[PDB]
């Protein structure tokens, strides 16, 4: 599967040894969108980037 989404246009897909994808933004810094790649294990997040992970079409 691959993620079809990572900032506001763009989209990226993945080999088969990753997992799931995230897009990783910022808190406040810039607006929000910001960038994205794949995953291994969504644990929790940061006060620093918002790791948005998720498995589903756009990501796994």
């Amino acid at each position: 599967r691959k993620c079809n989404k990572l900032v506001p246009l763009f989209y990226k897909t993945c080999p088969a040894g990753k997992n799931l994808c995230y897009k990783m933004f910022m808190v406040s810094n810039l607006t929000v969108p910001v960038k994205r790649g794949c995953i291994d294990v969504c644990p929790k997040n940061s006060a620093l980037v918002k790791y948005v992970c998720c498995n589903t079409d756009r990501c796994n």
